[PDB]
């Protein structure tokens, strides 16, 4: 049971060991396509690749490769696409993927510049009047509006397939204060953001999988997805005790390597799930408490 386990790990100060055990047991599958010479410039990090078996394929004859994985959580009945921060040459691919996969939401957990380096290309328009066209994939992207809070911003985007003139609304959820290799300020501020994404309808099975990324698409992204899936599993069963967090993380790691980068991110995942469980089990008041504690305004 998660809460008892949490206290036992804390008391014995063994988060590092628990986390390393997960690294040790984690799945290992080939990433041969990602490692092809022709794809070298499509990868942000040499050592972070999608497994072949779960990679997202772009629907183009030329090169179907993008550094992105479909995390398909069978029991939870929710899917996520985890991906790296797009590069200057893969922003067209990124939006092609969003289009083809019918995603309604994009969750961004990093800033474009972190610790002096460019962790992500500027892949969305920052001004209404300066829309972006991706010539390679024939897509147009327009900023429609944005709602800026103290630590996150929600943007409304219009994605147009120039080939069909079909348009879709994409919601962009941008968490701006989550440190690389770090954790959110609090469970409250994390859960407040997660519930914004949930309340948008972006996670509905009627849409394609939400796209989740940070810089490498594994650390912060893995933390976000683990917490969401655990809360969803608990919700479907109305039984917080039935959820084995480490087992869920290991399942997710079948679909993308390295999910959750540090022991404290793992510890933080417990914190968020334990706190979120309050809402799941019928304490609706905690949601406004998180909002307040998060200092949105
Ligand atoms: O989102 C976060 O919290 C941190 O995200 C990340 C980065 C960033 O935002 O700059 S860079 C990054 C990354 C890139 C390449 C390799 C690795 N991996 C490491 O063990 C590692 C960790 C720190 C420094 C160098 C390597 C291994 C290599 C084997 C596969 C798993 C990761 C990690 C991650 Br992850």
């Amino acid at each position: 049971e998660m809460e008892k386990e949490f206290e036992q790990i804390d008391k014995s100060g063994s988060w590092a060991a628990i986390y390393q055990d997960i690294r040790h047991e984690a799945s290992d599958f080939p990433c041969r396509v990602a490692k092809l010479p022709k794809n070298k410039n499509r990868n942000r990090y040499r050592d972070v690749s999608p497994f072949d078996h779960s990679r997202i394929k772009l629907h183009q004859e030329d090169n179907d490769y993008i550094n992105a994985s479909l995390i398909k959580m069978e029991e939870a009945q929710r899917s996520y696409i985890l991906t790296q921060g797009p590069l200057p040459n893969t922003c067209g691919h990124f939006w092609e993927m969003v289009w083809e996969q019918k995603s309604r939401g994009v969750v961004m957990l990093n800033r474009v510049m972190e610790k002096g380096s460019l962790k992500c290309a500027q892949y969305w328009p920052q001004k209404e009047e300066k829309e972006m066209i991706f010539e390679d994939t024939n897509l147009k992207l327009t900023l429609i509006s944005e709602d800026i809070k103290s630590y996150y911003t929600v943007r409304q985007l219009e994605l147009e397939n120039l080939t069909t003139q079909e348009t879709r609304e994409i919601l962009h959820f941008h968490y701006t204060t989550w440190p690389d290799f770090g954790v959110p300020e609090s469970p409250a501020s994390f859960l407040n953001f997660l519930f914004k994404v949930r309340e948008s309808g972006s996670l509905s099975p009627e849409h394609g999988p939400v796209v989740v990324h940070c810089s490498a698409g594994i650390g912060r992204s893995g933390t976000f997805c683990l917490a969401d899936t655990c809360l969803l599993l608990m919700d479907k069963r109305k039984d917080p005790s039935s959820v084995d967090i480490k087992k869920v993380l290991l399942e997710m790691r079948k679909f993308r390597m390295g999910l959750i980068q540090t022991a404290d991110q793992l510890r933080f995942s417990y914190l968020a799930v334990i706190e979120g469980a309050k809402f799941i089990m019928g304490d609706s008041s905690v949601q406004d408490q998180w909002k307040e504690l998060s200092h949105e305004d």
